[PDB]
């Protein structure tokens, strides 16, 4: 079931919308991990940011250079980007190394920004929809 927030929604509504998104730690009640956005939940809230928007703020929150970088390949590491903000998986090795290219000329922080401004994939995935899992079918052309 995909996560959305409607123009029209109750605040149990929201609260499912930003606990998707912020990254829920393996500390059940520390209030994450220093993890704190008070002008992104305000304004989300409010609803004048977009999710799109949260998403940029909740991503490059903490210090991102977390396990996923140097204790990780940064092959994977686009692709669970890829995967956790645009809700699918690179199609071809040339998405991984455009963002590998782009992870050496601005770095990390400009990687995130990317999967935001996007703009078909905001208008066909989801604006206002927080990244699901979205298994793409490999199909026969159309026969």
């Amino acid at each position: 079931m995909p996560v959305e927030l409607r123009a029209n929604w109750s605040e149990e509504d929201l609260e499912t919308v930003i606990r998707a998104v912020y990254r829920q730690v393996l500390g059940n009640d520390y209030v994450m991990a220093s993890e704190r956005l008070v002008s992104a939940e305000s304004l989300l809230r409010n609803g004048k940011i977009t999710v799109r928007e949260f998403v940029r703020a909740v991503a490059k929150s903490e210090l991102y250079k977390e396990k996923f970088l140097y204790g990780n390949f940064q092959t994977r590491v686009i692709e669970l980007n890829y995967k956790h903000l645009l809700g699918r998986a690179p199609y071809d090795e040339s998405e991984v190394i455009f963002h590998l290219d782009l992870y050496e000329n601005e770095g990390f922080d400009a990687d995130i920004d990317s999967y935001i401004d996007s703009p078909e994939y905001t208008n066909s995935f989801g604006d206002w929809v927080v990244p699901y899992y979205r298994g793409l079918e490999h199909h026969h052309h159309h026969h």
